[PDB]
């Protein structure tokens, strides 16, 4: 155990900013070796401006999450990074700057438009239909659904927008087991979950033992964390190899999910995930007034 999905890098720093852990794909994306970085200082590995951004963000020890940091190394180029504090470690997760031609970009206009359209929705039903259609425009996903939770944590697909070629899931009910209590808990903490490719080979993080708590590294807060085989099989059975879900939060309660599926592996960068997050906040607020 102790692995992530390969579409990014995970570096784990101790509270003092010393590199204590890393995903095995660091030489393949940066050039530097994993062992040639464990025990190394962040001041040596990152450029002066990057180390400054990191130090400034980590100067408040209460702050659990950080806005995207441009991460540049001394041997560089720039990665888009997210940090989280969990299990007494600072997790720095990097998305490579290498954009694919199939992947969407330029989310601003489409997001402003989505929010303009969403505000004009008259009912809870028509706001969820507009949110599904608008998220599909922003992202390019094949199918986008609004999956609402019932009191027993079972859900129903109350809304959906999709490519004509893909099948419908509108009106379908599923047990609470499909999205279990511990998956649901992490969605109240980190609002967007991504699985760009259900057939990924997990990339391990070495060492997989936390050098402070004694206990192995808890990656339950990492964006790149591995997926339970049960969910991967569930997705494979419906023919969707790329997924993304955005929680609809009513306070800390999970009202539902904005579920996105793609037939082939599909990736939405940090910019588009933050754009979708905003749409979900607008939608949750409107659900609150309309309820
Ligand atoms: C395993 C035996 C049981 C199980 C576990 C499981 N599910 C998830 C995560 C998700 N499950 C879904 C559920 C749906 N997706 C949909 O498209 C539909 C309607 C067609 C449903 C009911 C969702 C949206 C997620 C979130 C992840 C994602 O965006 O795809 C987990 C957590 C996996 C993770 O790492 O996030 C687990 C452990 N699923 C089953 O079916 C079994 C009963």
């Amino acid at each position: 155990p102790g692995a992530i999905q390969p579409h990014g890098l995970l570096l784990a720093l101790a509270a003092d900013m010393t590199i204590v852990a890393g995903s095995d794909n660091l030489p393949e994306l940066t050039g530097l070796a994993i062992g040639a970085l464990i025990g190394r200082s962040a001041a040596d590995v990152f450029d002066s401006e990057t180390h400054n951004r990191l130090t400034i963000a980590l100067a408040e020890p209460g702050a659990a999450v950080g806005a995207p940091i441009t991460v540049g190394f001394t041997m560089r180029a720039g990665f888009i990074g997210s940090w989280h504090r969990h299990d007494q470690l600072i997790f720095l997760e990097l998305e490579p700057p290498q954009r694919d031609v199939a992947e969407p970009q330029a989310f601003f206009r489409r997001t402003r438009s989505a929010i303009r359209r969403l505000q004009a929705a008259e009912t809870l039903e028509s706001a969820c239909a507009a949110a599904a259609q608008e998220v599909r425009k922003i992202t390019g996903f094949d199918r986008v659904m609004i999956y609402r939770f019932a009191s027993d944590f079972s859900g129903e697909v109350i809304a959906e927008d999709r490519c004509a070629e893909v099948e419908s899931k509108l009106g379908l009910h599923y047990p609470a087991s499909t999205v279990p209590a511990q998956a649901r808990r992490l969605y109240t903490i980190n609002p967007v979950r991504i699985i760009p490719d259900i057939n990924y080979r997990p990339v391990p993080v070495t060492p997989d033992l936390n050098p402070v708590t004694g206990r192995p590294i808890d990656l339950s807060f990492a964006i790149l964390r591995s997926v339970s085989p049960c969910h991967l099989e569930f997705m494979r059975n419906i023919g969707m190899h790329g997924t993304m879900s955005i929680s609809i939060l009513r306070g800390e309660r999970l009202w539902g999910l904005i579920v996105c599926h793609h037939r082939t592996p599909y990736y939405v960068d940090l910019d588009g995930r933050q754009a979708c997050e905003l749409v979900a906040q607008v939608l949750a607020w409107q659900i609150g007034v309309m309820e």
